[PDB]
């Protein structure tokens, strides 16, 4: 239902206060979204164990959100399908809870494999709102 451009997404995330949150800057978050969902707020990925990864940050039904038949701790206290909204707020809130765990953004494979260990300033370069 919505695919953000890079700077549009950066602007929304800046509005949500993610620049510097838990020591990660805006670029970290933009890079994460790109490599998890390609900036698609409606993305769903179905893993081999049948769990789902959901929304802009590809949040997992095994731990963080609730689906039926795949019961779990549902730590964000939210149906998975509610993380598929055009409005980012619930995905943001849930990602914030995830990054409070010891790994931070290292919890995402996509971030470890494409964003960590790299200069990411490119991801926010040229952005009008800044």
């Amino acid at each position: 239902a919505k695919v953000f451009s890079r700077c549009e997404l950066a602007k929304e995330m800046h509005d949500f206060g993610l620049d510097g949150y838990r020591g990660y800057n805006l670029a970290d978050w933009v890079c994460l979204a790109y490599y998890t969902s390609g900036f698609n707020t409606n993305a769903v990925d179905h893993e081999a164990d049948g769990s789902t990864n959901n929304g802009i940050f590809q949040i997992s039904s095994r731990r963080w959100c609730r689906t039926l038949a795949s019961n779990g701790p549902n730590l964000c206290r939210i149906y998975c399908t509610d993380l598929l909204n055009n409005d980012l707020k619930d995905s943001i809130v849930c990602a914030m809870k995830i990054v409070q765990e010891p790994l931070g953004l290292g919890y995402w494979e996509a971030w470890r494999h494409h964003c960590q260990g790299r200069d990411l300033s490119d991801w926010v370069d040229g952005c009008d709102f800044l």
